[PDB]
């Protein structure tokens, strides 16, 4: 139970479903992240770790069992990169907002400050959400947003902002540099959002966040983006897209159970995702109520939904000092752990792959750790929230669903279903089953294909709260988004282009495990026969 808890929560659920959660309504959005958890998420992390407890390898060099595929895990890390490039700048707000915490009058509560605008307007003494303290404090006094005319005009990087960067990528730096891979960051979310919810059934105007919250907009199920934000959303919270699994599970002992491991992670996934809507709404009903306003343009739907959500209902706590910094405190360490998680997963990729890496462990890390660093110096500028927006829409999108939509076509077409349960019975000593096996062959597959194909088609430009990015904002954000895509196809045409023979015996040796590609040349290959892909 602990080795569950500890990992089914992270800074997504935290942070990310939030947001998600009030653009897209109540239960609308929990609708489909449900049906995408039971359809694609949970059968695909079983499929990941179980595939990393056996072959024992890292995300990209994973693939020796079909090496056409490794692209895909070049992709995953590729996909890691980017994400951590924000989650540190996220860790970096988590940071300032802790410094920000250790004093008795929170600065997110009144108007009288140096960062507050003229129109800064607090019900304590039909206007917008911005001009209320907390978002005041959010934009003009952590970002300072209000310097930047948008993403084409974003200022120089912000020095606090720069300060907190530092230490975050210090701390990861001196976590990751020798360590291959506890009980507060495991228990202290879940205390933290029971005190949350609990705090919140007993504020004033909350009720209506909750009816809010349980009423289910059908509408919003008529269009495509609730489905597309469901699915990107079940991938960032079971963390399968971005090569952690597998790299974890590459520790794992060999007898380790992943069926139960996939089960209770789902499960308290859903659990955790369905009662964070529920505070979250909460909240956002108080807010609609103390504001003077409507629940639904109540706050931001961007990425700092949680630094003016959670401020509030701090504030209205007894010691709100306190509740600051215990709050604060477990984001930090929350999303600190999700950041090193994501950054081990990219080391452990790159060096299972190239060895000239595994061997020169910290020169990499630092290497690693530097990159994410320069590149998280655009999202920590005046306008870095609209970088950061570009990044968090466009590194894992498209991208993280083609990925693992590849993952699975690889594993249970190409590598086999049926060798997959051969492989799963030998390490714990069951057969998967066949609800199991129809999701890995064909529901998984089909959904992801159909998610992936309506994100494309379906795209509405990148927008901010009330800010229309440029038209080459998007074509910068799709060429983000395509540059791990691309990894799969580029990779499958140089294995094809490197390996000797002719035209079906290049496939062969591109489709065949290294272990056994003794019997390609005597030509008894499974997939060229009839009865590999009539395996269901
Ligand atoms: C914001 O304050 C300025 C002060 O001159 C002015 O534009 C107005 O009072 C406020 N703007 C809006 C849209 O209320």
């Amino acid at each position: 139970l602990l080795s569950v808890v500890g990992f089914a929560v992270d800074l997504a659920n935290v942070w990310r479903f939030p947001y998600l959660c009030y653009k897209n309504g109540g239960g609308a959005f929990l609708i489909p992240y449900t049906l995408f958890l039971i359809i694609a998420g949970m059968p695909l992390f079983y499929m990941e770790l179980a595939l990393g407890q056996y072959n024992r390898e890292g995300a990209a060099t994973v693939w020796k069992i079909c090496p056409f595929f490794k692209g895909v895990g070049y992709a995953v890390i590729l996909i890691a990169l980017y994400v951590g490039f924000y989650y540190n700048v996220i860790i970096a707000w988590s940071l300032y907002y802790l410094f920000s915490s250790f004093t008795l009058n929170l600065p997110w509560t009144d108007c009288g400050h140096t960062w507050n605008s003229p129109n800064c307007t607090d019900p304590k003494l039909y206007s917008k959400y911005k001009f209320t303290p907390a978002a005041e404090f959010y934009e003009r006094g952590v970002l300072h947003l209000h310097e930047s005319s948008g993403i084409h005009d974003i200022g120089l990087p912000q020095w606090q902002l720069l300060l907190c960067l530092m230490v975050v990528v210090i701390v990861l730096y001196f976590s990751l540099w020798k360590g291959v891979k506890v009980w507060i960051t495991a228990t202290l979310p879940y205390f933290v959002l029971f005190v949350l919810l609990v705090h919140g059934v007993t504020l004033p105007g909350a009720s209506n966040g909750i009816n809010a919250y349980l009423h289910i907009d059908f509408y919003r199920l008529k269009e495509a983006t609730v489905w597309i934000d469901a699915a990107t959303q079940i991938f960032f919270s079971l963390g399968a897209g971005f090569g952690v699994l597998i790299a974890f599970a590459s520790y794992n002992k060999f007898d380790n159970n992943c069926y139960r491991d996939a089960l209770l992670t789902s499960s308290i996934n859903c659990i955790t995702s369905f009662v964070s809507g529920f505070a979250i709404f909460s909240i956002l009903g108080y807010m609609a109520h103390e504001h003077k306003v409507n629940i639904e343009d109540v706050a931001t739907e961007g990425a700092g939904l949680v630094f003016i959500l959670y401020p509030e209902a701090i504030s209205t706590l007894s010691g709100s000092t306190f509740w600051a910094v215990v709050f604060f405190v477990m984001l930090l360490a929350l999303g600190l752990d999700s950041s090193m998680g994501g950054m081990e997963a990219v080391i452990t990729g790159l060096a299972d792959d190239f060895q000239v890496l595994k061997r020169h462990r910290k020169l990499f890390t630092f290497g690693v750790t530097f990159s994410t660093f320069l590149l998280a110096l655009f999202c920590i500028t005046k306008g870095g929230i609209y970088v950061l927006t570009l990044l968090d829409t466009f590194a894992a999108g498209t991208s993280i669903l083609f990925a693992v939509l590849m993952e699975a076509i690889g594993v249970s077409w190409f590598y086999g279903v049926d060798r997959f349960s051969n492989d799963i019975q030998q390490m714990m000593g069951f057969r998967p089953g066949l609800y199991w096996r129809l999701c890995w062959k064909f529901v998984s597959p089909a959904f992801l294909l159909f998610v992936v194909v309506v994100s494309i088609i379906n795209f509405k430009p990148l927008t901010y709260d009330d800010y229309i990015f440029p038209p080459w904002a998007n074509w910068v954000g799709w060429g983000i988004a395509l540059s791990s895509m691309v990894l799969v196809p580029i990779y499958v045409i140089y294995k094809f282009l490197s390996t000797q023979g002719s035209l079906w015996e290049r496939l062969a040796y591109g489709i065949t495990p290294e272990n056994e590609h003794h019997l390609v040349a005597q030509r008894d290959i499974r997939q060229f026969q009839l009865q590999h892909w009539l395996a269901i």
